């Protein structure tokens, strides 16, 4: 649905903030960081689905209980936060 219902359901507001850094990074700064970088999209999609560590620090985000389309709508949000 609207992505921040999908980020407070999917738990995703435990550890992100919009426009707060907290345990993940802020999402102003992810959109800004992948700015201007091909296949960002795609990438943060899996990332968001899958986990990640080392992307951003040493603290890993575990895997996400959400589906691919989730995990897009969740990505393509996340980058347009400017
Ligand atoms: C606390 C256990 C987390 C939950 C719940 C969510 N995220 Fe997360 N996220 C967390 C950390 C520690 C990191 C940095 C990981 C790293 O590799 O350094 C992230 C990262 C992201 C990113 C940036 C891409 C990446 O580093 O993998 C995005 C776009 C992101 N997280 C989004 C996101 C969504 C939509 C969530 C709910 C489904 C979510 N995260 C949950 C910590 C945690």
């Amino acid at each position: 649905e609207d992505p921040e219902v999908l980020a407070k359901n999917k738990g995703c507001v435990a550890c992100h903030a919009i426009d707060t850094k907290m345990v993940g990074p802020a999402y102003k700064d992810v959109a800004a960081k992948f700015a201007g970088q091909a296949g960002a999209e795609a990438e943060l999609a899996q990332r968001i689905k899958n986990g990640s560590q080392g992307v951003w620090g040493p603290i890993p985000m575990p895997p996400n209980a959400v589906s691919d389309d989730e995990a897009q709508t969740l990505a393509k949000w996340v980058l347009s936060q400017k």
